[PDB]
């Protein structure tokens, strides 16, 4: 299946959060319809936060790309919804073959406010 | 029922982050084994980023606690697991009336590495 | 917080599964717009299943109750979406003072089809 | 990444619940240390219930499988707690080209009890 791809209610607010826990740095791309609008990029394998950043959801279609040297690793994610408002949108991947699937990571959140 | 509460497994490093996203300043408490090992403040409403730590585990006992000058948020949250390796446990509050349950948040991850 | 409330698409079709976990009889009842559609009954410490039912969404607005013998239970609930279209609400509860959470317990998925 | 591949605790009862939204017949197979110990089979396009079994969890080690004539299908799946004690897991899965991704549905809940 697709993974990375989120549907988001349109023209809302959210947070993206990155971290690597990896050797290799990791490029993760948040693209809202298709443009890119944030990139981080780093290493280190100590939940390294690569950044937090707020962006605009235009009209709904997130999608999270994650890739070491141009070359796309494989990604797992969800989403899920607690108190029936408070969202999260969870992206892992892996970029080699110890499948700890954290080498890269993105955690969205909404709304904020 | 209890909200904020984890069991991670024993002796494990993890990521806490904790941000804010309201008027009031936000106290985000991480204890490991009923002690305080963390502690996150501040407030603003654009998921202001509180900060970021790896701790240990311990025996595995996680606790979260949020509060605005010393009175506890109502929290809510969850644990989910993504290819059966990535963990990620979600904790809102609400400290007001509007359940928004975005006031003070803390998003855990494990394995690291 | 609220527990046991989910906002649906309006006008869908889901399915709801009903089990209980307890010694006592269970009653697990479906809302939708604030009127009970369905009700499942019963007890049984093995994952009895209490019956499964297709119900169209209304406005969306679904709500689940559940009680033994009319003393509303504890509930804990979540929603979850995989590949960004499978979508899963859990409701879990406790009657008494185990706090196995397991004793009336509802899954809803939707889309059908 | 490898889906619906779930690590339970060991020698733990656990239910198994499964559903079609299918044309095509289901066949939704539960694997317990690598052998198959229980095995669903159906179609119907609303949410037809297959069955519903209690297992034991053996070692821990959980797979499940869905295919149709023998072709296996894209699975997608997560597992996700409640109120630290509920646990869930859950497999979706697409045998087409639709990617509704709910022809064969499986739901596993532990504890019991
Ligand atoms: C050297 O091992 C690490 O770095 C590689 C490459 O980034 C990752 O796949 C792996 O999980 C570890 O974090
Ligand atoms: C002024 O409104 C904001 O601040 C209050 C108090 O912190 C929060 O409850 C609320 O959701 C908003 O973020
Ligand atoms: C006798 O113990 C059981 O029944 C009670 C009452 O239903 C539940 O709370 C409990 O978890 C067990 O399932
Ligand atoms: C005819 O369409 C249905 O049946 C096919 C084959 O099973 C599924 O992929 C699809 O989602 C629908 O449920
Ligand atoms: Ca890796
Ligand atoms: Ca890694
Ligand atoms: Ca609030
Ligand atoms: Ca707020
Ligand atoms: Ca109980
Ligand atoms: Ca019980
Ligand atoms: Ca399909
Ligand atoms: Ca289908």
């Amino acid at each position: 299946a697709q993974q990375g791809v989120f549907t988001l209610p349109a023209n809302t607010s959210f947070g993206v959060t990155a971290f690597a826990n990896a050797a290799n740095t990791q490029t993760i791309q948040v693209l809202v319809d298709n443009v890119v609008k944030a990139t981080f990029t780093g290493s280190g394998t100590s939940d390294k936060l690569l950044g937090s950043q707020v962006l605009n959801s235009g009209s709904g279609a997130i999608k999270i790309q994650v890739s070491v040297n141009g070359k796309p690793s494989d990604l797992v994610s969800n989403q899920t919804i607690l108190a029936n408002k408070l969202n999260f949108a969870m992206v892992g991947s892996e970029d080699g073959t110890d499948n700890d699937y954290n080498d890269g990571i993105a955690v969205l959140n909404w709304p904020l406010g």
